[PDB]
């Protein structure tokens, strides 16, 4: 599932990417 598992994934990342994201 390219969408499946990514979807799941994205939240999972979105949570950290918000450190350097959000930061700069």
């Amino acid at each position: 599932g390219r969408g499946r598992e990514f979807m799941s994934n994205l939240k999972e990342k979105l949570s950290g990417v918000k450190e350097k994201m959000k930061n700069s």
